């Protein structure tokens, strides 16, 4: 078994191995990675997303966020309080104002200690699940909005058409904007590029793993556990290394920096901060090997997850069991 430790890989493709994204995936998966939950993948030297960002402080954040905690450090959850819109350029100043700027720090371990000493003290704005891309269309290797998509894989797989379509979204964050712990819809993959600024450190539990986590998370968070059978849905709720290591949870650690993506496979519990003012794009996406976890993902049907129109099909084809309940949830 290759990766039986479930360490977080890092993988140095050529501008050859960079061509076909599928193929790269499953050359990953064949030396373990997705036993780790996460992966790192560093692009050759010779490829680039976009020429430069000097031209971005005009995309609008809609609606950004403001993380509000409750609890204590090591343990607590966040709400978001809806802001009103301001530009990229705008949220930038603000990221680098004194009341929000990243504070003085020897390297990032002293950053992660005051990250988790502190975080529930301050609550910054994060300009998170903007639909859009940063990919130049010229770019043809790793352009996040150019994968195939999850409901062509569902189709190839398994012959059934489907309505949905799959689009990229980007993250703007500052120092101590935080995810929580999740796993994607439908237990899909995830990757994620961090077009420019500052780092973002990810924690992650083993897929083979993920039910010690949740049965974690019923112990620390008693009222929402009674809500709801997959409130970790919510995407609301944290729980430090330090928490972890004291209840033996299996995770691993790493942080990310510019011009490196993630990806995130099946049923890897993931949960991470930014360090400082920066711009991250994401999507999701699937492998022959996803099917049989998105027939298995839990559910939230409380009402609170709400998620996108493409879940629907992916429910109604993959757990029509759980298709009237889940879509009461939903409306
Ligand atoms: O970057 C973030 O805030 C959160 N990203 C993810 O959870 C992901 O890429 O899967
Ligand atoms: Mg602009
Ligand atoms: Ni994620
Ligand atoms: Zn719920």
């Amino acid at each position: 078994a290759q990766n039986p430790n479930c360490n977080i890989m890092i993988f140095h493709p050529t501008k050859e191995e960079f061509n076909d994204f599928d193929k790269y995936i499953a050359y990953m998966e064949s030396q373990g990675a997705h036993r780790a939950g996460l992966a790192k993948i560093i692009p050759p030297k010779e490829w680039k997303a976009r020429e430069t960002y000097d031209n971005i402080s005009e995309i609008l954040i809609a609606t950004p966020l403001q993380q509000v905690a409750s609890g204590r450090a090591g343990v607590f959850t966040q709400y978001h309080k809806k802001k009103k819109a301001m530009t990229v350029g705008e949220y930038r100043h603000l990221a680098n104002s004194k009341k929000y700027q990243t504070p003085p720090h020897q390297n990032f371990e002293d950053l992660e200690r005051k990250y988790w000493k502190n975080r529930i003290y301050n609550s910054p704005i994060y300009g998170a699940d903007i639909s859009g891309s940063l990919f130049d269309e010229n770019t043809k290797q790793w352009n996040l909005g150019h994968l195939g998509t999850i409901q062509d894989l569902l189709e190839k797989e398994c012959g059934v058409v489907i309505e949905g379509v799959n689009t990229p979204y980007l993250y703007f964050g500052m120092w101590k904007t935080t995810f929580a712990w999740h796993t994607e819809d439908m237990d899909l993959y995830s990757i994620n590029y961090l077009h420019l600024g500052e780092p973002k450190t990810w924690y992650v539990v083993p897929p083979e793993h993920g039910q010690r986590l949740e049965r974690l998370a019923r112990e620390l968070f008693p009222g929402s556990s009674r809500g709801c059978g997959a409130f970790l849905r919510h995407k609301v709720a944290l729980i430090s290394p330090t928490v972890l290591k004291e209840n033996g949870i299996p995770f691993n650690r790493i942080t990310q920096e510019a011009g490196e993506f993630m990806v995130t496979f099946p049923y890897g519990y993931h949960a991470g901060f930014n360090h400082g003012f920066n711009c991250a794009e994401a999507i999701n996406f699937a492998t022959p090997r996803w099917i049989d976890y998105g027939k298995m993902a839990s559910q939230c049907s409380c009402g609170e997850a709400r998620v996108t129109f493409s879940m629907d099909a992916f429910v109604r084809i993959l757990q029509p069991e759980r298709y009237d309940l889940w879509k009461r949830g939903q409306d």
